[PDB]
């Protein structure tokens, strides 16, 4: 049933919607086209925090590391990081700025320390993703165009990696605690998948937005009483404007709150 009214809502979407539910109390899924490429845009900020709290477990990057940087590597859209091109930022500062602001310099600093795409590309096929990939830096890889397979996920593939990283074992219990503390704490998501849910459902979630009508929410979400749902939008080639586009991710959001 959840699977015919996706289906519906993708025709007053104007486009094409991708979405992934993966309730960790049963271990039921359900996709409305899980296996199919979408654009991850800023929701790929998500991963990039794990990867560097990785390392953070691994005892190869540190938390308080500060690290400095200039006017010339501000990208638009940089409303912490260009606040502090004096007196730089620490590793844990930038991952809260690229999450809870999205904050694209953050992005492409934490992805320099990485080694960048490369690297990110390699740390989630090494977690047993074999689907996801970042190729291209902020802000090139939101470009979103049809048919291109660079930064791209499915919203089934991306489903599973978050539900390993924030609800599994891969990171350690501190690491885990605190991204998922930057997701709850998101301050761009509010017209989307949050939207849709009563004021009791804990939700930590990370937008993304971008070309070719490209607007996408993911969520790991606790309604009361029970154990956390994941779930993944991807909505993209949507014809309806950025409003809508958004009314659409929470109507997704309601969807969810009726079948669950």
């Amino acid at each position: 049933q959840l699977s015919e009214q996706l289906a519906e809502l993708e025709k007053r979407s104007g486009g094409r919607l991708g979405v992934a539910v993966l309730d960790t109390a049963t271990g039921r899924r359900i996709a409305y086209r899980g296996d199919e490429r979408f654009p991850m845009c800023s929701t790929f900020k998500a991963l990039l925090a794990a990867a560097v709290l990785a390392r953070v477990d691994q005892g190869k990057e540190r938390l308080d590391r500060r690290i400095t940087y200039g006017k010339e590597d501000l990208v638009d859209y940089s409303p912490v990081t260009e606040k502090h091109v004096g007196d730089g930022m620490t590793v844990a500062e930038l991952c809260e700025a690229a999450i809870t602001l999205s904050d694209n310099t953050a992005a492409n600093l934490l992805l320099e320390a990485l080694g960048g795409p490369a690297a990110l590309t390699a740390f989630l096929r090494s977690i047993g993703d074999e689907v996801t990939r970042l190729d291209r830096w902020e802000p090139e890889l939101n470009e979103a165009a049809p048919g291109d397979p660079r930064d791209t996920t499915t919203p089934a593939a991306m489903a599973a990696t978050l539900r390993t990283l924030l609800l599994g074992d891969a990171l350690s219990p501190a690491s885990r605690q605190q991204l998922v503390d930057w997701l709850v704490a998101n301050k761009t998501g509010d017209k989307r998948l949050r939207a849709g849910l009563p004021a009791d459902w804990r939700v930590g979630d990370k937008t993304g937005t971008g070309g070719h009508g490209t607007t996408n929410d993911i969520a790991v979400i606790w309604p009361p009483g029970r154990a956390p749902i994941v779930v993944t939008v991807y909505l993209t080639e949507s014809q309806v404007d950025a409003d809508a586009r958004d009314a659409v991710i929470a109507e997704v959001g309601r969807l969810v709150v009726e079948a669950f």
